[PDB]
């Protein structure tokens, strides 16, 4: 997976520009993004793996909650651990602020396989807040300062070459698009997320992934990952403009087919 986001709580301009790839085994059942929840207020794709249905990796609510998760690359997993898909879902469905929520997750981080979690509260009145915690890094969640961040399958801002390369492409796309309609920005960011140029060698990927990543290395080290049976299945763009207007674009691989894709774009305004 790889996520880039620029956030600016005091637009002088977008409050949030987010571009994310979900990398996963192509066999894992998923539902394309649509609204769900008791008031139809949550927008996200959904995991449909048997026994883990309703988890997700990225979502936003019309009340302004946003969260995102990436797995931490490991040579071996604990198959008895709690599933990570509930971490985003539980934030989106409850009324706990991002920092308090991550503090509670941190107390239980040892119950999951490795993960990175971003949780955000978007409030046109109270001021946006974005926090970060991962259970393979420091124990305390942090409150992020405004800026442009990258997150892949190490920790926040770990300088994997694919992260550094993707971040520069992301920033260039934002700059190229500045004086143009939002459709150009979204198009430019979809192009970034489909860049398959591997950034190698990467000793950091090799060290963290051990033997597991060796047969994947030549493809894993790109923004858009194309491995046998595994790779970039979803491209998601989320824009929040200064007025709280949200645009959510999800492009999804269909029928396990690299030539079949479906993209959905939704618009809504953040509610107070």
């Amino acid at each position: 997976c790889i996520i880039f986001f620029k956030f600016d709580p005091r637009p002088v301009a977008y409050r949030l520009i987010l571009a994310a790839n979900r990398d996963e085994f192509y066999s894992r059942p998923s539902k394309l993004a649509d609204f769900w929840g008791n008031n139809n207020e949550i927008l996200s794709g959904l995991d449909m793996e048997e026994g883990k249905e309703g988890g997700t990796w990225l979502g936003i609510s019309t009340r302004g909650k946003l969260a995102a998760l990436t797995n931490y690359l490991q040579p071996q997993l604990d198959w008895q651990a709690r599933g990570r898909g509930e971490l985003v879902t539980h934030f989106l469905t409850t009324d706990v602020d991002s920092l308090s929520y991550l503090k509670k997750v941190s107390m239980e981080g040892h119950l999951y396989n490795g993960f990175n979690l971003i949780a955000a509260d978007l409030s046109t009145a109270k001021g946006d807040v974005i926090c970060y915690y991962g259970n393979r890094g420091e124990p305390d969640p942090i409150v992020l300062t405004p800026g442009t961040y990258g997150l892949s399958n190490a920790l926040l801002e770990t300088p994997w070459r694919k992260l550094c390369f993707g971040k520069q492409l992301f920033l260039e796309a934002v700059e190229r698009s500045q004086a143009l309609p939002k459709d150009v920005l979204i198009a430019s960011l979809l192009d970034v997320l489909n860049n398959e140029e591997a950034q190698l060698p990467d000793p950091a990927i090799e060290d963290q992934g051990g033997e597991y990543v060796q047969p994947m290395l030549s493809k894993y080290a790109a923004v858009c990952v194309r491995c046998p049976g595994y790779g970039t299945r979803t491209n998601t763009i989320i824009l929040v403009d200064a007025d709280g207007h949200v645009t959510f674009t999800e492009r999804s691989m269909m029928d396990k087919d690299l030539s079949h894709w479906e993209t959905r774009t939704y618009e809504f305004t953040l509610q107070s």
